[PDB]
Order: structure tokens, then sequence, then C-alpha cells
């Protein structure tokens, strides 16, 4: 009984000195971005608001959160599969991104409405 204040803890993996630099890495949170940053990011990540997000590499835009399709299983001779995550923005930083299908692998806290 005890030592469980919150099941989801902020694992500081690439939060300090993540060093993603630019768009040479898959979208994921080591990232600390803002409401507008996402707005440039989809542009910056080659993704644009969508009716309904299901494509490899095309996602849907909302506000404090975007949705982003996760890099599928890809082969050289062959390419297929798709999975999508929901990508949230908390404050001036990226909140999370969650492969919606399993919604547990990453999994972080929701945005507090203002």
């Amino acid at each position: 009984m005890g030592s469980s204040h919150h099941h989801h803890h902020h694992s500081s993996g690439l939060v300090p000195r993540g060093s993603h630099m630019g768009r040479m890495v898959n979208l994921e949170p080591d990232m600390t971005i803002s409401k507008n940053e996402m707005v440039k990011l989809l542009e910056a990540t080659q993704y644009r608001q969508v009716s309904k997000m299901t494509r490899p590499g095309e996602f849907t835009v909302q506000a404090n959160s975007i949705e982003m399709i996760r890099r599928p299983f890809d082969f050289p001779d062959s390419k297929e599969g798709q999975v999508r995550a929901r990508l949230t923005f908390d404050g001036d930083h990226l909140a999370t991104i969650v492969n919606m299908e399993n919604n547990r692998q990453f999994g972080f806290f929701r945005l507090d409405p203002r």
C-alpha cells in the first residue's frame, strides 16, 4: 500500500538534450512545441489537416492535439500496413503521441482545457 502516486510517470528519455535537430526523425515526443509549432510542424513534417486521418504520412489537425499516423512496417521490395497515433501538445511542449490502436505503448496525460 503506497508508492503509486501516478501510474504514468514522466520517463525522461530524450526530454533533456533530445537533439532531434530537424525533420530527420519520426514525430514523437522528445519534442517541446507550442500551439503554433504544431501548425508549422504539419507543414514542416509534410502533413496537412485532414478530413479523416488514415494514410501513411498524412494526418489530421485539431488544436492542442494533432493526430499522426505512425511509421508503418515497410520493406524495400514491399510496403504496406498503417497505424496511427494521437499526438498532443501540452503548453509549449509536446504532450504525447499515442498509437491509438493500443493507446498504452507511449501514453501520456490529456490536455487541460482552458
